[PDB]
């Protein structure tokens, strides 16, 4: 009885930078064609929503943000033919139209139409679903999961296991795919090697769940916050670092501790220095570091060219380098199948309603992913 | 006889940065342990020499450079077992110990024992064997090729075939193997794909000759002296650009030419701006931007980590990648085979004693690979 009427529904709207998000009333539009609108169940708190209310990231505002979830279809727009009412989705905020030269391209993933490089805060045709005190409102990433209901485009959901636990695997929506995938096939991590994991959140840990995965021998965990330490180790950690301990800087204890330099790097933290750091300790001439973390918006980092003339490969993903349509559906089937675990990375659980209390547990240090429930 | 006798010869001798070489009489200690003595047959005169002489690269002077060289073994020292008086032989600038990490590794090949990252010039038991008007002279690279007789330590050296021409496969022992190497080992070049290479002299024409040999279907060279596009096409670039010609940057350009970015990009120059030109013209997602041009010492590149994010590996190399003393063998085997060209490399041919007129015809920018015959 919904389909092709506004919905009314509760939403997390951030009017302004720096400030709580506001739990109001919303109007959401049906969809129009390739368009499809879910009723969410589950939404994770990731770091980047988080780095949208402090201007790390820019995107339009007002907003609502959220792109970590899981739902259910409620209506699709003309012309769609990869979901039906009723299923069980992810939205996907890396879309894989399956046209674009990099959607074809066999080691590609960061689809063309993606909303992330230059972010407009829209539909893909550049008009917005939401409506709040009369006045549009952006979407972010085309998915804007902090909302109990969103329209997204076609190229931007995918159809997952009717049986899926959707307050699990909506982390298969970021972060746990995020970390895993920069593993094991960005990084392509190798049996027996050293590796060592710059910030140990969400992500991080899902980064150590495929270090190991991929039979490395060493996982070092490097975080300023020892009391991650704990579960960093439950999920593969060899052993964990805190820079502050250390008068020396961290890249030359580690370039000490792997005796001569880290097989693969990963800094999954988000700063400037950390990246450098981390390129720096993985070893001169056959290291790879691999960038996670989102950097604050428009500002450069300084290296030394050294320290890739030398041999050491660097590189960064989007979404652990995965096809996101292609990837997520089989992912969440993997997880069905106890190939993975996702309860490691679940510290806290709160109703929608509490979002604000979720961002001040990440921002405190206490939660590694608060999902929150419909 | 000379074995086991010091000789006295004559050597181009660098007293001091930014001067010319001064042609003299050197005396050369016979090898120890370990070591071989070469009489010099030809060498090339590389972009990198001449970064000595600029103070572009820092080592210990005064010195005896060049890198790129063959000659004929004149003595062994007690242990050697690799070489033997009156084998054809190129110098290895980066060595192959077989013992460190970097040499076990299958993807490794700037050897531990390396004289480029902190450089002492010297052999590897912390001496020189040259002395000078009664000055002890540093060693460059553990090679010293501007003299007629080096001594190089046992990891330092190669054998080839007897039947090659000393002449030509001099280049073997830098810019060929460095950029045919960047190209179809370090970046692994695809059949089909699109590259740009900035800096078309003796290294980057190489790259193109990789890049051709790895099934390229796009090559566009990138020069400021257009004087240097006629040969880059004839070894296989199918455009070139002067970024002097164009009001936009030439990132732009290359990446409208290649309808959003370049599969493969090389840096074969040496200069910060390019190396983050050369990387942002690769595409976004899926590109590869490998540097090769050595940096001018201790300056560092700004950039933003977002070029990485999206997808984009940034690599760099030495030597193309190729371990030295298991590669050179092989690619004289290669040439002799007729698997590929040096003569498009070489335009000019002069006698060792007109070593500063070399170094001015590369300074001039009418040269590619002059070769020094002693
Ligand atoms: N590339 C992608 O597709 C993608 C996906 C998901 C998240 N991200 C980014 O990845 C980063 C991590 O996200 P998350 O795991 O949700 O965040 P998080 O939970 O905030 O974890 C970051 C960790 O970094 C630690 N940390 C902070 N500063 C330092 C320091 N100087 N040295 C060492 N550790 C430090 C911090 O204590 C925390 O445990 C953020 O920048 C996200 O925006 C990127
Ligand atoms: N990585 C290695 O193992 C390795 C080996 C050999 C050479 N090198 C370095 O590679 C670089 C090239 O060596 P080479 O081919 O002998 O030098 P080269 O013959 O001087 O060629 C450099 C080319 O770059 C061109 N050039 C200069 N400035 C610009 C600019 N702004 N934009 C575009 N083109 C420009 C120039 O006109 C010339 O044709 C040097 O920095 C060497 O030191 C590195
Ligand atoms: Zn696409
Ligand atoms: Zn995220
Ligand atoms: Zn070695
Ligand atoms: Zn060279």
């Amino acid at each position: 009885s919904t389909a092709g009427k506004v919905i009314k529904c509760k939403a997390a709207v951030l009017w302004e930078e720096k400030k709580p998000f506001s739990i109001e009333e919303v109007e959401v539009a049906p969809p129009k064609a390739h368009e499809v609108r879910i009723k969410m169940v589950a939404t994770g708190i990731c770091r980047t929503d988080d780095h949208v209310v402090s201007g790390t990231l820019v995107t339009p505002l007002p907003v609502i943000a959220g792109h970590e979830a899981a739902g259910i279809v409620e209506s699709i727009g003309e012309g769609v033919t990869t979901v039906r009412p009723g299923d069980k989705v992810i939205p996907l905020f890396t879309p894989q139209c399956g046209k674009c030269r990099v959607c074809k391209h066999p080691e590609g993933n960061f689809c063309l139409k993606n909303d992330l490089s230059m972010p407009r805060g829209t539909m893909q045709d550049g008009t917005s679903r939401f409506t709040c005190r009369g006045k549009p409102i952006h979407h972010f990433l085309g998915t804007s999961t902090f909302s109990q209901y969103t329209v997204v485009d076609e190229i931007s959901v995918a159809k997952i296991d009717a049986a899926s636990p959707l307050e699990k695997v909506c982390l298969i929506g970021c972060g746990f795919s995020t970390g895993y995938g920069s593993a094991v096939k960005v990084a392509k991590v190798t049996q027996g090697s050293t590796c060592a994991v710059f910030g140990l959140g969400g992500v991080g840990l899902s980064v150590i769940m495929g270090c190991k995965a991929a039979g490395a021998a060493r996982i070092i965990g490097v975080d300023i916050n020892k009391d991650k330490f704990a579960k960093a180790k439950e999920v593969g950690a060899t052993e964990c670092v805190n820079p502050q301990d250390y008068k020396k800087p961290i890249q030359e204890v580690l370039t000490e501790m792997s005796n001569g330099g880290v097989d693969f790097s990963f800094e999954v933290i988000g700063r400037l220095d950390t990246m450098v750091t981390a390129l720096s300790c993985c070893q001169e001439a056959y290291g790879v570091s691999v960038i996670v973390g989102v950097p604050p918006d428009s500002q450069n980092l300084s290296m030394n060219p050294m320290l890739l003339l030398s041999g050491r490969t660097w590189k960064g993903a989007i979404f652990g380098g995965f096809k996101s349509k292609d990837s997520v559906p089989k992912l969440v089937a993997d997880f069905m199948a106890k190939k993975f675990a996702l309860d490691p990375l679940i510290t806290h659980v709160l109703p929608f309603e509490k979002i604000n209390e979720g961002f001040d547990l990440l921002r405190s240090g206490e939660s590694i992913r608060t999902i929150l429930t419909f």
